[PDB]
């Protein structure tokens, strides 16, 4: 079994978050065959050489399945695009381009975070190209960590000021250029199965959810695609003495 999970957005804000996706790497990981994260594991990142002390303590939790023999794989999403080789290493987890295919027990299976399908966002669009460019990234990442720390907090701001679903020709497009029918993403937070028609074949589309109030995950065997959500802690059962 293969398991997929995309935009925690863990933040030391949300410690019920960590300890849930920690509860899950030293659980359900363990026995998967391999674990992808696609995007959004942090709300921010601006760098690897950032203190944060919960970005050692994520990195260490996950090397912790990578040493039991779970291989963990990671695609960039619109929130931690900085990740790099630094906290790949002391993660041990393998970063993947934004577009891969998978044989998944004989299926072929596109992954990706999502964004890049939501074509209709060109407010969105302009600013992914501007942060992705090259340049721009190697001249942020030199400035002083406390410059950047400023820079970051300005624009969460100003994008919560200044505030969309995928592109289904987006979709297709996706779809047809790897010639796959079945593709894994998140990034929407709108967690679903859908059907489509893809290279002249019934194709699907599956969806990550958020880690809002409950975690949530798909599961690939050979027999089926599961989409499955679980609680973040161990909730003890107890009863109430209700009445006839
Ligand atoms: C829509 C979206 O995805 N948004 C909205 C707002 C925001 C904030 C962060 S962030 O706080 O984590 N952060 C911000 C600063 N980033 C930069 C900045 C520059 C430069 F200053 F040069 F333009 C270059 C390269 N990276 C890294 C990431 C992530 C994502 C999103
Ligand atoms: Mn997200
Ligand atoms: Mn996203």
């Amino acid at each position: 079994a293969t398991l997929f999970i995309a935009d925690l957005h863990l933040q030391t804000e949300e410690p019920a978050i960590t300890a849930g996706f920690l509860r899950f790497l030293q659980g359900e990981a363990r026995q998967a065959d391999a674990l992808y994260i696609l995007g959004d594991l942090f709300e921010a990142w601006i760098g690897d050489d950032d203190p944060n002390p919960l970005h050692q303590q994520i990195a260490s939790a996950i090397k912790a399945v990578v040493d039991a023999g779970v291989p963990c794989y990671f695609i960039h999403g619109n929130r931690d695009f900085l990740v790099g080789q630094r906290f790949a290493r002391q993660s041990g987890m393998i970063l993947l381009a934004e577009e891969e295919r998978l044989d998944l027990y004989g299926r072929e299976v596109l992954i990706m975070h999502g964004d890049t399908l939501c074509t209709d966002d060109q407010g969105y669009l302009a600013f992914r190209a501007k942060v992705h460019t090259p340049w721009i990234q190697r001249l942020f990442l030199a400035l002083p960590l406390f410059i950047r720390h400023r820079i970051a907090a300005r624009m969460r701001a100003d994008s919560k000021a200044a505030n969309m679903d995928v592109n289904p020709q987006a979709v297709v497009d996706a779809m047809e250029r790897h010639h796959v029918q079945w593709l894994i993403h998140g990034h929407t937070h709108r967690p679903a199965v859908h059907e489509l028609q893809a290279n002249g074949q019934p194709a699907w589309r599956v969806v990550l959810g958020a880690w809002h109030s409950e975690g949530s995950m798909v599961k690939v065997t050979p027999d089926d695609v599961e989409l499955i959500h679980f609680p973040f802690l161990e909730e003890n059962l107890y009863f109430q003495s209700h009445h006839h």
